[PDB]
């Protein structure tokens, strides 16, 4: 009878929970770079714009990385439903910290809170969506598709609302709106959740057995002690600038999948794991380019686009806008394409090519008009139109192609973390002087690697 778009009613709760969480997150993302520019311009924040850009990327990287851990903590320690709640509380506090009358000094506290908060919430709202369905329920795919629509919806309206708020009432109010967004999500989640969510998920579904507590404790302790020792050594030898710490985080984010690889490849469907390397690298490079929209394209939008009549942060709405527009088309395409459907390796290859084209496109206005002037918003619209076209190919089959080849599964989600970590290095190269070369180089490079993957496509599809 009564459903939410054909799904169990409980989906409406999780849909809105995540919509408002994504609202809070992408509302923040859409103005945080500009906020750091502002803090720099007033002499409050003593970093370069390049470093500010690097912060944005490594921020995203750590958020993605944190998300690969929150599932474990919920499933084994605190439960999925408390994970989402307290995750949301931390996210909200993270935005509240930026709304307070502080400047640069509040940035780190905010970043940590949201990293931890999102890590708790993001994987576990997804988990709770699954719990709405029996094993044999054919609606599961549809329900997640609707769930993802809620994600994109929140990502879409946030830059519009928060960005406008920022320009009208300043950054603190804008960040307060992101906080309020999360609060709304928490209200709907908490009271909505009590009614439709299985009480089972108030507790861990796979709680630590007695003999598991100490080994986990030792693991975490060694990791923290090791990380801290590195920071001590870094400060002793004078590698203690912010870019230095960002490099450390870059190294950590990249080393984690490198080590899982070295593990699996060393430890015979070995051949299959080897086949994932080009797919994973393709995913990483795609996510790198896609995640640069909130950094390099946001920079381009503010410095190089004639946007005198609307908030420049609004460009951040194009990414989720195009996902939502493309989605029913690609949904149709993959069912209608019965004969000769492309392989997932081919989708990755073509997906990366489109990402490459999105940057190659952005090289044109600077090459044609020079970089001193300002250009139409349509250049960015076209760029996002292209990279999202790439996303429609890689994103829906990403988890899929990885699975058909638990550690390796997290690596799919890690590819975006690695992509953002790569960005933390790359985006420091972007400026007005390097603009055309930046877009050309990384655009062409991605296309070439898309072509390389096309050549490799047949091998991979057999394994
Ligand atoms: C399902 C079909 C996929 C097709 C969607 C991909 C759309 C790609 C568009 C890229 C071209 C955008 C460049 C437009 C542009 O820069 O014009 C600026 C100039 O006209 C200033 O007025
Ligand atoms: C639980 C795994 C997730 C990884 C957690 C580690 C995250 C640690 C630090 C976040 C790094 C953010 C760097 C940006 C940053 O420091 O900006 C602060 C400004 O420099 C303030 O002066
Ligand atoms: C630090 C200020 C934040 C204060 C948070 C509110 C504290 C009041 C009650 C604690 C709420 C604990 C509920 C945890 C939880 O699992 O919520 C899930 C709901 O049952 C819906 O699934
Ligand atoms: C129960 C948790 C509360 C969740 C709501 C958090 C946000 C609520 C109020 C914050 C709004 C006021 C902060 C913005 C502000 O004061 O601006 C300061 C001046 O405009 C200086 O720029
Ligand atoms: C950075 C996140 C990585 C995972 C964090 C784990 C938290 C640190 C150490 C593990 C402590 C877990 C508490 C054990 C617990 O509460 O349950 C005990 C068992 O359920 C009873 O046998
Ligand atoms: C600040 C990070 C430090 C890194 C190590 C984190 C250690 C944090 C908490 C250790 C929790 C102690 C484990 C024992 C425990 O909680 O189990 C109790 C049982 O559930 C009672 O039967
Ligand atoms: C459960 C609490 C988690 C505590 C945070 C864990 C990660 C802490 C630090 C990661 C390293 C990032 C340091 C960034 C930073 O502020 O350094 C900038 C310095 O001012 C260098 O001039
Ligand atoms: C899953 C295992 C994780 C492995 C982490 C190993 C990280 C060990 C050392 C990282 C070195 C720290 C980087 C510091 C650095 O690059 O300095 C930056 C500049 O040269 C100083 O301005
Ligand atoms: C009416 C379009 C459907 C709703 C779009 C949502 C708004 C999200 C981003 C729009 C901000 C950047 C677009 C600006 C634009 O396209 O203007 C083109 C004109 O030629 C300006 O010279
Ligand atoms: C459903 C139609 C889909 C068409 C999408 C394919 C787009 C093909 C080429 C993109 C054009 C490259 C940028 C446009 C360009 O260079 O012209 C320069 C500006 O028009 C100068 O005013
Ligand atoms: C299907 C739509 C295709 C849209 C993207 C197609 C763009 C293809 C090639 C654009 C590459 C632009 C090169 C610009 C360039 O590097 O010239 C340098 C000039 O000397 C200015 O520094
Ligand atoms: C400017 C001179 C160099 C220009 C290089 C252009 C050649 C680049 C790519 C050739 C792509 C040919 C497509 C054939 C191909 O990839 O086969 C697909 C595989 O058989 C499927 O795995
Ligand atoms: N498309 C990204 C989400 C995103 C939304 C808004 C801006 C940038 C990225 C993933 O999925
Ligand atoms: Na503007």
């Amino acid at each position: 009878g009564k459903t939410f778009f054909g799904q169990p009613l409980g989906l409406s709760t999780l849909f809105m929970t995540e919509m408002w969480e994504r609202f809070s997150y992408y509302g923040m993302r859409a103005i945080l770079l500009y906020y750091m520019w502002f803090l720099i311009s007033t002499g409050d924040l003593h970093i370069t714009r390049a470093t500010a850009a690097s912060i944005m990327a490594i921020y995203a990287s750590m958020v993605y990385l944190s998300g690969t851990i929150g599932g474990f903590v919920a499933d084994r320690i605190i439960g999925a439903r408390p994970a989402v709640f307290w995750g949301g509380v931390l996210i909200m506090l993270g935005h509240i910290v930026l709304a307070l009358p502080f400047g640069a000094s509040a940035l780190f506290g905010s970043i940590i809170l949201i990293i931890i908060g999102t890590g708790f919430l993001k994987p576990n709202v997804s988990t709770l969506v699954g719990t709405l369905y029996d094993e044999h329920d054919r609606r599961r795919d549809a329900g997640f598709s609707i769930f993802v629509f809620g994600i994109n919806l929140g990502a879409f309206i946030a830059p519009l609302i928060v960005g406008a708020a920022q320009e009208a009432a300043g950054y603190h109010v804008a960040f307060s709106l992101a906080a309020i967004g999360m609060f709304i999500g928490l209200l709907v989640y908490y009271f909505g959740g009590k009614k439709t969510l299985d009480p089972h998920y108030l507790r861990p579904t796979d709680p630590l057995a007695p003999e598991e507590v100490k080994p986990l404790l030792v693991k975490v302790s060694l990791a923290v002690a090791g990380f801290i020792a590195i920071i001590v050594v870094m400060n002793l030898v004078g590698w203690n600038s912010l870019p230095a710490y960002i490099n450390l985080l870059t190294i950590v984010a990249i080393a984690i999948p490198v080590f899982y690889f070295a593990w699996m490849i060393s430890s015979t469907e070995h051949l299959r794991v080897v086949s994932y390397i080009p797919l994973f690298i393709a995913a990483v490079l795609f996510w790198a380019i896609e995640e640069q929209g909130s950094v390099v394209l946001a920079t381009f939008a503010a410095e190089r686009v004639d946007s005198s009549w609307f908030p420049v942060s609004w460009f951040q709405s194009l990414n989720p806008l195009f996902i939502m527009l493309y989605t029913p088309f690609f949904a149709w395409l993959w069912t209608a394409w019965k004969k000769n459907q492309p392989s997932s390796p081919t989708k990755f290859a073509v997906g990366l090519m489109f990402a490459g084209l999105s940057f190659l496109l952005m090289a044109i206005p600077g090459a044609l008009y020079g970089t001193s002037g300002k250009v139409s918003p349509l250049w960015l619209v076209g760029s996002w139109a292209l990279v999202i076209l790439g996303e429609m190919l890689i994103s829906p089959v990403g988890l899929s192609v990885t699975t058909k080849l638990s550690q390796m599964m997290s690596m799919w989600f890690l590819s975006s973390s690695v992509g953002s970590a790569l960005n933390a290095q790359l985006v420091t190269l972007y400026n007005a002087k390097s603009e055309v070369a930046y877009f050309s180089y990384f655009g062409l490079g991605s296309v070439v690697l898309g072509i390389v993957l096309v050549f490799l496509s047949k091998r991979i599809q057999g394994l």
